[PDB]
């Protein structure tokens, strides 16, 4: 070990190999000393206590016992640092010269851990050979672990070839080198193993199943306990161990030289080894094997007094006095092996994809590629790639078409129509086989009439390509993001109207609102400006954190009910700093604009400081004075301008009118209606100025009465004749000014900031109507022969949605509060706006594990058991009783009623299996992280009672009725390119090749191998144990 030479002075030898240190630091017993890179000689590092870490004008440093600032190298606390010798900031990632020669300290604590060949600042990087290569001042290839322009960096010793996306072993010690070749340390290896005789006796007793304990699949993990060969009992007395002896293995082995010396050190303080010795990163391996072995006796004589090991499962693997285990505080069983976050890491910290190896055969797959834009979003990605799973998806979707008749014999009881959640995560294949079921159970191709009693929808744009290109469902136009450009923000902070003109998903035409007299040319489409998520969920998350300080994600009731009442005054404000503004305009121009279904918002409409539908919000009587408008009133053509003084005004003709110039009918009098808007909210009017509206030919010398009118405190909403009223001159033009129309207050057109408008909103119609017109086309029978389901034609567009739900209702204390009871209660009320479609949220039970916000608030998307629908216990909406009720009670009230289908993920599944994981963002990407790749343990198995009940049940009856759906099938879609120069996306037809699939396999609970991925679970990078000098993984 430490010996003296001839003259006194001081040399190490490795206690193992006799290898004489120099040029490194060794810590001896209670000292830690530095012996030259020369003749090796001892230089002694005094050990620094007392003394606090600091910062300065923002850098840390440290000062000593007496508030000195500490420069260069020091030992504290049993860790070598360095201090800049002028500023004393600490290095931290980064080489410093001692002796004249290099060491890096590492990035976490500025940690002293190795020797560094060289710092390059003045070389160039080359290509050869077909890789990258680094050559110096003297154009000489540098080789091995080095600095470059102050990133540690290393190059193959034989080719000079850097190394990218890799973690290396260099000297003994563990590093990751990213996709750009830039490293980080992770960790020291153990050199070697005790081969003493005490060694031969912690061996395991041998490799049977029964040996070990927390285990998975075969193999270790860092809870694992074993029994050893022997037992020292006492820690004096050596006996052959019982079946009944465990002991943990992190008591005796570890996998890496960083946690045997936190091991040594929380033993040390734990009581169970007392001495003065040191044990850090530089100590002999010998000692510290040594040393593991001491404790064990300390350990034994425990173990005898207190008759047993729950101490010790205690001491090691729970959190004791608020601190982490001793486990979850090393580095390779944390999440900070795992290197969260990322922007690709949208939610839950990113995500970890499956892959294959040699010893996961029951984890392995042959599928999981994403086919679509996204792959990964929350918890555990489904892989709807998988035949298996694909054929499930189908026994799923027919569950829930015909749940009513499945689970009670009633027939009026089932969904009629799908929203296909997350859609551009979930493989193309499985979105175009349930578009056939669609097409073979209800023949939705065949006409409007049979597609208008289903129709569908989807969770984004154009870019969803295999709903577009037969229009088998709407998608979102982009009325949302363009009325976010020029409607809902601040005074001062929105653009011109103009951009309202035109419907433009990325530069493609959706419709266009100028000159609309046209049909079957608009690709079919829903518009909104909030739902349950968009445009809603992180503002109310903002009123709630600022309020209360919770994260939006995760909170309580109580710290919600708070954020809601912040939330609700907010909204009910003209100055508003959560809240949308404008949101009556832009649901006018929602409800009147030509070539869209509508879908209203529930919480635009009510509070969730209310249970459902209890609170009227602030913009309630506008909505309900627009919907019954638009029944009565809105159909035929559509034009829209925006004038000189930066109004928007759009007109709808009435039945039977396309263009300006037509007559239409006998009805065409008496229906139509014109909207003008404007966003700013000081517009003046000069005396001589006028705003027209041009309503047409049909609508010359005709009197118009208001529907809503701009006030100085609000919005004047009115539903019949009886209203303030103007008049069309001989064109069919009304017009406004400055001033009032016959002294009418409210006529006149002026800029106004208010709670429910800044800028201006006017809306009329032609009065005479009979007390029950209704200016909706009815869907026809006739044959289509254009391939498309969906056609936007004057019959779709008298369709409207209702999204009936809000993420942030409170749980009903009763049963009349309970959602599903209250809107079958209410069933009339929809039907009296014109609603055809009821878009209920997903009625699936919610996981509750507050692992994100949709297992916080239970809104149904994050759930286990994807067929429980509220059987025994309800879910936040209501039994399964109550869900048929109201199914029965919409249609009743002539509604279709439409199913959540959320094929994306399963939440919370408890059963544990390992599996290849790599870190991944939403594409479906590799991350270059540290983590590289790892076995690991994953929660993938589970579903529930219903999944075990229904899941497969109806597969064999469906390949008999509808066989075409488990054949492969080629199939076309439209996808979205994204150009270079940045000029528009762009679409390209594409060419799928869905495979055939099964009918005899189930999928009774959910496991690895049929998932994708999963949100990163903080077990670490090597929570599985294996042999980090070779990689070799332990498995029994
Ligand atoms: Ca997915
Ligand atoms: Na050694």
């Amino acid at each position: 070990g430490l010996r003296q030479d001839s003259n006194g002075k001081l040399r190490y030898f490795d206690l193992t190999t006799g290898i004489q240190a120099k040029g490194q630091f060794v810590t001896i017993g209670q000292e830690t000393y530095y012996f030259s890179k020369d003749h090796g000689d001892a230089q002694l590092l005094p050990m620094v206590t007392e003394g606090h870490y600091g910062t300065i004008t923002t850098a840390w440093v440290y000062r000593d016992q007496n508030n000195t600032i500490l420069k260069g190298l020091q030992n504290i606390n049993g860790t070598l640092q360095f201090f800049d010798p002028y500023t004393g900031e600490q290095l931290k990632g980064g080489v410093a010269k001692y002796d004249d020669k290099l060491f890096y300290f590492e990035s976490g604590k500025g940690n002293l851990v190795s020797t560094v060949a060289g710092d390059y600042q003045d070389g160039h990087y080359i290509s050869q050979d077909g890789q990258t290569r680094y050559a110096d001042k003297q154009n000489q290839l540098v080789k091995g672990l080095v600095t470059v322009n102050g990133a540690l960096q290393y190059f193959d010793n034989a080719t000079g070839n850097q190394i990218k996306n890799q973690q290396v072993i260099v000297d003994g010690k563990t590093y990751y080198f990213d996709d750009k070749g830039n490293g980080e340390y992770l960790f020291t290896n153990t050199l070697d193993m005790s081969t003493n005789a005490f060694s031969t006796k912690n061996v395991a007793f041998n490799h049977d199943s029964s040996s070990f304990d927390h285990t998975v699949d075969g193999f270790l993990t860092a809870d694992t306990w074993y029994r050893p060969k022997s037992i020292l009992a006492n820690g004096t007395t050596w006996r052959d161990s019982t079946d009944k002896d465990m002991r943990p293995l992190i008591t005796v082995w570890w996998p890496n030289k960083n946690v045997q010396v936190n091991y040594l050190n929380f033993m040390k303080a734990n009581g169970l080894l007392t001495t003065a010795a040191q044990y850090t990163l530089h100590s002999d391996q010998y000692d510290l094997n040594q040393a593991a072995q001491d404790v064990q006796v300390a350990i034994e004589r425990r173990i005898a007094s207190e008759h047993g090991t729950d101490w010790l499962q205690k001491l090691l693997f729970e959190s004791q006095n608020n601190n982490p285990s001793f486990v979850k505080q090393q580095f390779i069983w944390n999440k900070d092996s795992e290197y969260h976050g990322g922007g690709d890491a949208w939610f839950q910290g990113g995500y970890l994809k499956y892959g294959n190896n040699p010893l996961t055969p029951t984890t392995n797959s042959d599928y999981r590629q994403p086919g679509n834009a996204f792959d990964f979003l929350l918890a555990n990605d489904v892989d709807n790639s998988n035949p298996v799973v694909q054929a499930e998806n189908l026994n799923w979707l027919h569950y829930l078409m015909n749940f009513g008749t499945i689970t009670a014999g009633q027939d009026d009881a089932n969904f009629d129509s799908i929203r296909i959640d997350a859609v551009d995560f979930i493989h193309n294949d499985t979105i175009q086989r349930t578009y056939d079921y669609l097409r073979d159970a209800y023949q939705v191709q065949q006409s409007e009439a049979k597609a208008n009693q289903h129709i569908s929808l989807v969770e984004a744009g154009l870019d969803a390509g295999t709903s577009t290109i037969h229009n088998d469902a709407l998608i979102e136009s982009n009325l949302r993001e363009a009325a976010t450009l020029s409607l809902t923000n601040e005074p001062g902070k929105n653009k011109p109207l103009t951009n309202m003109l035109q419907d433009v998903d990325g530069g493609t035409l959706i419709t266009d609102h100028t000159q609309n007299s046209t049909e079957n040319q608009a690709t079919p489409n829903y518009s909104i400006i909030h739902a349950h998520d968009k445009g809603v969920q992180e503002k109310v998350g903002a009123a709630i954190t600022d309020a209360t300080g919770a994260d939006w994600t995760n909170f309580t009731d109580e710290q919600l009910k708070a954020g809601l009442e912040l939330f609700y005054k907010d909204q009910r404000a003209t100055n508003k700093k959560y809240n949308s503004y404008n949101i009556p305009s832009i649901y006018a121009l929602m409800l009147t604009n030509k070539d869209t279904v509508p879908r209203m918002y529930y919480g635009d409409m009510y509070q969730d400081d209310g249970q459902y539908m209890a609170n009227k919000s602030i913009y309630y009587d506008a909505l309900v004075s627009l919907m019954t408008a638009r029944k009565s009133y809105v159909s035929g053509g559509q034009t829209m301008s925006v004038d000189n003084h930066g109004l928007l005004k759009s007109v709808r003709f009435g039945k039977d009118a396309m263009t300006a110039n037509d007559l239409g009918t006998s009805a065409t009098r008496t229906e139509g209606l014109g909207v003008i808007i404007g966003n700013d909210p000081k517009l003046q009017l000069n005396d001589s100025d006028k705003v027209t509206l041009d309503m047409g030919a049909a609508h010359k010398n005709q009197k118009y009465r208001a529907v809503i009118l701009t006030t100085r405190d609000g919005l004047a909403t009115f539903n019949s004749d009886q209203a303030p009223t103007a008049w069309t001159n001989d064109q069919g033009t009304l017009t406004f000014s400055n001033q009032e129309i016959n002294g009418q207050d409210n006529t006149q057109i002026r800029g106004v900031a208010n709670p429910q408008v800044s800028g201006y909103l006017a809306v009329w119609v032609p009065v005479g109507a009979s007390d029950n017109q209704d200016a909706r086309t009815a869907a026809t029978t006739t044959e289509n022969h254009d391939g498309k389901v969906l056609h936007s034609n004057a019959a779709l567009d008298s369709n409207l949605i209702y999204e009936g739900f809000s993420n942030f209702q409170p749980k009903a204390t009763t049963h009349d509060e309970l959602t599903n009871v209250v809107i079958a209660k209410n069933a009339d009320v929809f039907n009296n706006w014109g609603i055809t479609s009821f878009e209920m949220a997903p009625q699936y039970r919610s996981s509750g594990d507050h692992t994100f916000l949709d297992s916080t608030i239970d809104n149904g998307y994050a759930f286990t058991d994807r067929y429980d629908l509220g059987f025994n216990t309800p879910t936040k909406y209501g039994t399964d009783g109550d869900l048929r009720a109201t199914i029965q009670a919409l249609h009743h009230a002539n509604m279709q009623v439409m199913a959540d289908v959320v094929d994306n993920q399963v939440y919370n599944l408890p059963g544990k299996e390992v599996v290849s994981a790599t870190r991944a963002g939403v594409y479906g990407n590799d991350d270059a992280t540290g983590f590289g790749t790892q076995l690991y343990v994953t929660n993938s198995v589970g579903g529930g009672q219903y999944q075990e009940k229904y899941a497969g049940q109806y597969l064999e009856a469906l390949k008999a009725k509808y066989p075409d759906l488990f054949e492969g099938k080629a199939y076309d879609y439209w996808y979205k390119n994204y150009a270079n120069d940045g000029s528009n996306p762009y679409y390209t037809l594409s060419h799928g090749d869905r495979e055939s699939i099964p009918a005899d396999v189930a999928i009774k609970q959910w496991s690895a191998k049929y998932m994708n991925g999963t949100n990163v679970l903080g077990n670490g990078m090597g929570y599985v144990l294996k042999d980090w000098h070779n990689g070799q993984y332990f498995k029994l």
